[PDB]
């Protein structure tokens, strides 16, 4: 049932660990073989993520070793403040360091996971009322900006919170997440990338995006970090409206999921074979769909509805995209994408998709839920 399938990403992951050795994956470009860095992107949380699951799966010490350098590298990178100027410390730190003390309460992560929370929370403009996506303070075009993506780094602030009784967190929490609600989320459901507010008075600007199709579009991975985020936020902040949001998109996104079950690249472009794919969209939405039944009481048919269309999401990319740990494929599931708009990856592996599609699985199978809250929240 998912024992098979988890069982072609753990192969996968040990091999790659080795291979790999300190370096970090991000995406493939043309090959089966995993583009690497030295823990420069925004990316390099999925990894730690990764080899976090695999040994909580496992309980392979293999996996943990590996999961405890990217820790240390990560002490590093937040040491010499490298290529952290951005909202992504949460999708860093959530996955490698918070997951850490998650995993087996190490007080060096905890510290590390929390400093990393501290950096964030500077990122939030008291005057925009929002959390600096990417860009220096008062960027001249990027200051006042926010990228649906940034409600997965809200957990990070959320967690620091309730372990700090520090209630700044919380109240920037909210306020970012109600604030993409309200003007990333569209009137049909659907939602833009990003939306611009002035960086003086903090009034709204506009809505767009340079990764959808167009300003107007339904980029699919966006999509897919609303549903997730915003039944993640829901979670930590017991917010009832988040949740419906979280609910009314992923009916959105469901209804327009292509015959073999995995979505294009944008709900927009032409929804036929020729077009690009995204199965990390897929891989998030599983994980989002999980999310929000967990949420749910068993009188609400609906919860079981979401949970049969998680299930038959993760059986789609199972069938259709995962790779059989055939000793030189890196990645867990292909068609993934980049930037079709830039012609950067538009059809490979993407470290974070998956991560999300690990994290479906054992949710599935374990029915172990991540790192972007205490177990049991
Ligand atoms: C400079 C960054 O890396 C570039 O590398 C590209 C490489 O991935 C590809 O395989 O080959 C290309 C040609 O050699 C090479 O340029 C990428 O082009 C990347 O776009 C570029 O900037 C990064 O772009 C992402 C996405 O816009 C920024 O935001 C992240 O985006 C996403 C997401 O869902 O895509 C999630 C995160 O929340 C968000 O921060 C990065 O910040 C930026 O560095």
């Amino acid at each position: 049932m998912w024992q098979q399938a988890i069982g072609d990403a753990l192969g996968i992951t040990a091999r790659n660990l080795k291979k790999f050795g300190d370096r970090f994956p991000h995406v493939s470009d043309g090959s089966n073989k995993y583009v690497l860095n030295d823990n420069t992107d925004w990316t390099d949380g999925f990894w730690s993520g990764i080899l976090w699951l695999c040994y909580e799966y496992t309980g392979d010490e293999q996996y943990r070793e590996g999961a405890v350098r990217t820790v240390a590298s990560f002490r590093e990178r937040l040491d010499r403040f490298e290529n952290l100027d951005h909202h992504n410390i949460g999708f860093l730190y959530s996955l490698s360091a918070k997951a850490q003390w998650i995993v087996e309460k190490d007080e060096s992560a905890r510290k590390l996971a929390l400093d990393a929370a501290d950096v964030l929370m500077r990122r939030w403009r008291a005057d925009a009322g929002i959390i600096q996506a990417w860009g220096p303070k008062g960027d001249p075009e990027n200051g006042g900006r926010i990228i649906i993506d940034c409600l997965l780094n809200l957990p990070l602030l959320l967690w620091a919170g309730e372990q700090t009784g520090d209630p700044e967190y919380r109240r920037v929490a909210e306020a970012h997440a109600l604030k993409s609600r309200r003007f990333l989320v569209r009137g049909d459901d659907s939602s833009y990338h990003t939306f611009y507010f002035d960086p003086e008075n903090g009034n709204a600007i506009r809505g767009g995006t340079h990764q959808g199709n167009t300003d107007g579009s339904t980029w699919t991975r966006g999509q897919a970090w609303g549903i997730y985020g915003f039944a993640l936020n829901s979670r930590y902040l017991g917010n009832a409206d988040l949740l419906e949001t979280a609910k009314r998109m992923a009916r959105h996104f469901l209804a327009r999921v292509p015959e073999d079950g995995v979505v294009y690249w944008d709900f927009e472009v032409p929804q036929e074979p020729s077009s690009y794919r995204d199965s990390s969209a897929s891989a998030i939405t599983a994980c989002g769909l999980l999310e929000i039944a967990s949420q749910l009481d068993e009188s609400d048919p609906e919860r079981q509805r979401f949970i049969d269309a998680a299930k038959t999401t993760v059986t789609a990319l199972r069938d259709g995209y995962a790779e059989r740990d055939d000793g030189e494929a890196e990645g867990f599931i292909r068609r993934g994408s980049y930037h079709v708009r830039g012609g950067i990856s538009p059809d490979d592996y993407t470290i974070w998709g998956d991560y999300y599609y690990l994290e479906a699985l054992l949710r599935l199978e374990r029915g172990v839920t991540g790192y972007w809250y205490e177990r049991g929240r």
